[PDB]
């Protein structure tokens, strides 16, 4: 590099004078309350890079905070500890072509849990993050975000998420991902995010949704999953990817596998095992079409064909393939997770339809309910909603205690997990 910064003030006046193709390098050491505008001048063939002389050794604290706002700037090295904001995030993305990598924050908490903001926020296309840690936050909102407008492409990969202890508050996920898809549209959009080959150890947040994807056309591939309570959830949106997965749940209570809902998905290669709930769940979506009784509470959304979409999105049309679900406590996949046979409020009575599920392997800790499918209820007035039949065989169901230890079922794709060796920042904690 060739911009020496010593404090703010130095700082600010590179990131005005840098040009095309600078580097800004900090001096170690704390920088306290620093809010960092990175707004330089560069060029797609030029990036400007801002970066600590030695990486690790530039701690900024207080409120300290980061924001990419113009295109193909590159932060690399930083640390944010013994530090904390009352709102927004800790780094933002608000441009394009933007890169973080070898950065970590660490327990840069406020003192209530109700201070929200995250620590990672995407608004913006074509982002990375890459080797990148973050271990300990506690407050409310998603670790790391994508916001619903303009904000594609952008990948996180080889990240490494530690120890997010425990609340069960909605709203402290992992990764929330916001997009084209959240009002369950089914065209060629989407938000287009990468989620790929990160580590996740007791990275709890909520204990509900690791991963919530509510957009289109996202990638879920070759994360580990280890001792970590919750899933990785589909929850809105449609055509989603999640492919070549780990679940270790080391039976962490709370842990479960993989969650969907939506048509179109591709769920193949994933390995769970030792999860407290369930392997795979596909549940139910809600009709909208009419109201089915005079209790039904529509959520309303405008620009829809009737002013309306359903709380959970109907699973159809997707690939549930080559998949391992081993020693889970609950079922190993779930076809109709969370019906309503007593439509009212909610008429959450759709079951999954013409999804291919084959060439599964599973076992249970019961020994029942490997694959648990939910049927009709009797109730009158949903006995003419007749159900496209899932493609359902070639799955394998072992003793558990017996355990596994060509078109062959389970994961056909076999790579290996990860190492917190190979995600994270290369330098120490």
């Amino acid at each position: 590099g060739n911009i020496q910064v010593k404090n703010a003030s130095e700082l600010n006046k590179a990131i005005g004078s840098a040009v095309a193709g600078d580097a800004i390098l900090m001096q170690p050491g704390e920088w306290k309350d620093v809010k960092i505008l990175f707004n330089s001048k560069a060029s797609k063939a030029k990036p400007i890079t801002l970066k600590a002389d030695q990486a690790g050794k530039v701690m900024l604290s207080g409120e300290s905070s980061l924001s990419f706002d113009a295109p193909y700037l590159v932060v690399e090295g930083l640390l944010f500890k013994d530090g904390s904001l009352k709102k927004g995030s800790v780094i933002q993305f608000n441009s394009d072509y933007c890169k973080l990598e070898n950065t970590a924050i660490v327990d840069f908490n406020p003192s209530q849990k109700s201070t929200g903001y995250y620590w990672v926020l995407f608004r913006g296309n074509n982002n990375l993050m890459q080797y990148c840690s973050f271990k300990g936050k506690n407050n409310m909102q998603p670790l790391v975000g994508n916001d619903q407008d303009n904000s594609r492409y952008n990948t996180v990969q080889y990240c490494y998420f530690k120890d997010i202890p425990y609340t069960p508050d909605n709203g402290r996920e992992i990764f929330r991902i916001w997009g084209y898809g959240r009002s369950e549209e089914t065209g060629d959009d989407g938000a287009f995010f990468t989620i790929k080959n990160n580590l996740f150890e007791r990275a709890h947040g909520e204990g509900m949704e690791i991963i919530s994807l509510k957009s289109n056309r996202n990638k879920v591939i070759g994360n580990t999953v280890i001792s970590t309570k919750g899933g990785i959830v589909g929850r809105s949106g449609n055509f989603n990817t999640i492919e070549e997965n780990f679940i270790f749940g080391e039976n962490e209570k709370g842990s479960y596998g993989i969650r969907l809902a939506g048509q179109g998905h591709h769920v193949v290669n994933n390995y769970v095992r030792d999860v407290d709930g369930d392997g795979l769940i596909l549940i139910c979506g809600e009709y909208i079409e009419k109201a089915l009784t005079d209790k039904y509470e529509p959520i309303l959304r405008a620009g829809t064909p009737l002013g309306r979409v359903p709380r959970y999105g109907h699973v159809k049309d997707g690939l549930y393939v080559n998949n391992t679900f081993l020693n889970v406590g609950g079922a190993g996949i779930n076809i109709g997770g969370s019906y309503n046979g007593n439509p009212g409020a909610d008429q959450r009575m759709l079951l999954p339809e013409n999804n291919t599920i084959t060439h599964n392997i599973i076992s249970t800790k019961s020994g029942k309910n490997a694959i648990q499918a939910t049927s009709p209820s009797q109730n009158p007035i949903l006995a003419n909603f007749k159900f496209k039949s899932n493609i359902l065989g070639s799955n394998l169901v072992y003793d558990n205690g017996a355990e596994p230890d060509t078109s062959k079922p389970g994961v056909r794709i076999k790579n290996k997990p990860l190492s917190s060796k190979e995600v994270g920042v290369k330098w120490s904690i």
